[PDB]
């Protein structure tokens, strides 16, 4: 009938004909038509890509691969809590009007000036989505920046609005680069590879710091916005009280206890997860306190990604189990040593980074990570760069606004041109392309 | 600082001065100290039952009984993503408005009296507990109820109002005790002593047309309503279209498959836990058929309780890991021994019946079963009676309201004195106690 449940149909009408039609194994047709199958299903978006992620351990059941409590349990890696603790401090700083407070606390060390007001707005939008998300963000941060432009005259200078609207997007999109949690899609990777918070904040963070400015350049060289007006701000100049204060030094040392995990959990015993208790220590610290209940943290978190990881590593485990990776690092062994590594990055960050623009991020992450990291490539390794090279450009959605949540959220305004915004994201996905491909090939080798 | 904060230090110092003061080996001085403190914190309903049930992980890796996956493995038991299915259906049957459907045709099948009517809504209600929750569907019949009575004479005529509500709620936490989804304690036991769907419902189902009527009747008994008036009914006579039928149509596929579990999955493969499987084909057919969306599953269930459950999972094998379980037994032996099964069966019924009436149902269940079950009795086995006798009762709140949602739900109208609702949940929590200590006796054995 609809277009979705007609490309589900032919998405199993292919599964069948690679079950049917491969001069493969059985159990390795089976892993690269289920993979097929659950891709088709995640780029185009037919099914909330949650749907595919619960329909990943029913495709692995149903054929014999894994026991049905072995491929549920991957709902449950520790690092989906890691995550739901950063959901819960987000709910907290969100009820307690945490991040209102710092942006206008931000909005005064500019005096009154604009010049100054929206470089400052794009470093705290990052700050935010460092933690809280990459949507709630943006929605957080566009009346304050409509009640900024308010004075702007905004007639025949619609530059001005967009630097200060698509500033902000890619602020949070690119914040979500510096932290574990942020972004779904850095999460997935370290599950992949086992990667902590400090591990792949070494990462993300110089990467976030870099790819920032250059956007915020590419912006103002490609539009040309005046920004020397003043700031006629009439809102409640919001002040601190009890219940900020209690979140903030929640937050400050859950964040500590993050980035020293390591010499902390070597001095205590060694647990395995030491971050997500780290996160279901700050859930209980922050309800202790009396500062926010469980219901804001359950109105507020995505669950779908929380089932999203589980589909994503069941995803995994099956190409790993079904022995589909070894066959496919076998198979591709001959181009990745014709040519070189750079270029095989290359290509990679620019597909991924042209492929989120269409698709979900959460989604193309899910579903690349896992093939290009358990290839266990056999000219080199590299199991976590790829990871994290395509956990980044994931999150690099710049083009039209159904790529992310946050375009689309500031998109709503009415007055941001499909073209420019369009031009713009094709500018910066190939200096993205370009920054992660030096990066790759300096820092992380 | 607050009362709750309060109890939190108190259960704290009764914990470190069990962990200081037992002449017990440590790892079961350990297990009954963790054990004292999760049923203080359940009980008192200090920290919301979730952030218990998350801090049940931490109080066991912080003290060297779990590794941190192991234990959080535990959050995935596929009896949690049964319920997720179920509530997946509920949030469909309530999306394209089957639930209204279903009561306004059978509203209509009493043409306009009300002798007739209020036990069609007795019946068709506990018909919904059984599949959506005990919460929601009160809540869904309140209007339905008022309009009904709209027509009443509501002036010193309270008592139809009150058997009219009381029926409604104890309806649905009765409908609550026909199947594994309807009320979360039937999955808490299940999932302790794996049953499966049809081998609860044949505990349930029974016991459940037994104890309705019996209600019914103690309220006619007790309170004289006069259930003579007709219908003056004005709202829309909603009819059947396409969704609807869909709905129905995926939810009695999917009832057929749990009931037909057994033959089915012996003639398919023999897979694990086949119910859990059906549920998830449940969400997916939902989703292929456009009929509901994520968003609505999402706002619509309660992930407290898949983290609830959980949470007393991972206590039960905790309890079972440090060897408290056999100890308790050990210990219990003179006092099972000396006295009868009979009088066990009641005096836990009995304490169950009047201990929900002031703490929540899936908490006093998750707590108590563990206990009761991994126990492994000595003189009598019975692993599994005990189990569903304490789910059934936690579902037993009749006294006042803060007992359970509904009876909350159906308090607020405003006309519903205390002192009757509580004098009838006496009557009725003392005729529960008898007849599940009478079923237990003849049936399960």
């Amino acid at each position: 009938l609809h277009r979705n449940s007609l490309i589900v149909l032919a998405d199993v009408a292919l599964f069948l004909a690679l079950y049917h039609f491969l001069p493969f194994e059985h159990n390795v047709v089976l892993g690269i038509s289920m993979l097929a199958f659950i891709a088709v299903l995640w780029l185009t978006e037919a099914l909330h890509v949650t749907v595919t992620a619960i329909l990943v351990p029913v495709m692995a059941v149903f054929f014999g691969i894994f026991e049905t409590q072995a491929a549920l349990n991957n709902f449950a890696n520790s690092i989906i809590f890691l995550f739901l603790g950063g959901f819960a401090l987000a709910a907290a700083m969100h009820h307690q009007g945490l991040d209102k407070v710092i942006a206008d606390k931000v909005l005064a060390m500019a005096q009154g000036k604009m010049s100054v007001a929206v470089f400052m707005l794009f470093g705290v939008t990052a700050l935010l989505s460092m933690w809280i998300s990459n949507t709630a963000t943006a929605a957080m941060m566009l009346p304050l920046v409509l009640g900024v432009l308010s004075k702007v005259d905004a007639d025949k200078q619609r530059s001005t609005y967009v630097f200060v609207l698509l500033g902000v997007a890619y602020s949070a999109s690119i914040g979500g680069i510096a932290t574990l949690v942020g972004s779904p899609p850095n999460a997935i990777a370290a599950a992949e590879v086992g990667l902590s918070f400090t591990d792949w904040m070494k990462f993300g963070l110089p990467t976030a710091m870099m790819m920032l400015p250059m956007a915020i350049a590419i912006l103002y060289f490609l539009l040309k916005p005046t920004l020397n007006g003043m700031f006629e701000l009439d809102r409640a100049p919001v002040n601190w009280d009890k219940g900020k204060v209690v979140t903030l030094g929640i937050f400050g040392l859950t964040v500590f206890l993050w980035i020293f995990s390591s010499p902390i959990n070597a001095a205590l015993g060694g647990f395995k997860s030491f971050d997500t208790l780290v996160a279901l220590g700050a859930i209980l610290m922050l309800s202790f306190a009396r500062v926010v209940h469980w219901k804001e943290i359950q109105k507020t978190a995505d669950w779908g990604v929380l089932l999203l990881f589980g589909g994503g590593l069941c995803l995994s485990n099956v190409l790993k189990q079904t022995g589909t990776s070894v066959f496919l690092a076998n198979a591709l062994s001959d181009m990745v040593s014709h040519m070189g590594i750079f270029v095989v990055i290359l290509v990679v960050a620019t597909f991924v980074v042209f492929l989120t623009e269409f698709a979900s991020n959460t989604a193309s992450a899910a579903l690349l990570i896992p093939v290009f990291a358990t290839v266990a490539e056999a000219f080199g390794m590299s199991p976590v760069l790829l990871s994290v090279l395509i956990a980044v450009a994931a999150s690099c959605a710049f083009m039209l606004p159904v790529a992310t949540p946050p375009n689309a959220i500031v998109f709503a305004s009415g007055h941001i041109k499909q073209s420019e915004m369009m031009r713009v994201g094709l500018y910066l996905n190939i200096a993205c392309i370009g920054l992660l491909t030096a990066i790759a090939m300096l820092f992380w080798q």
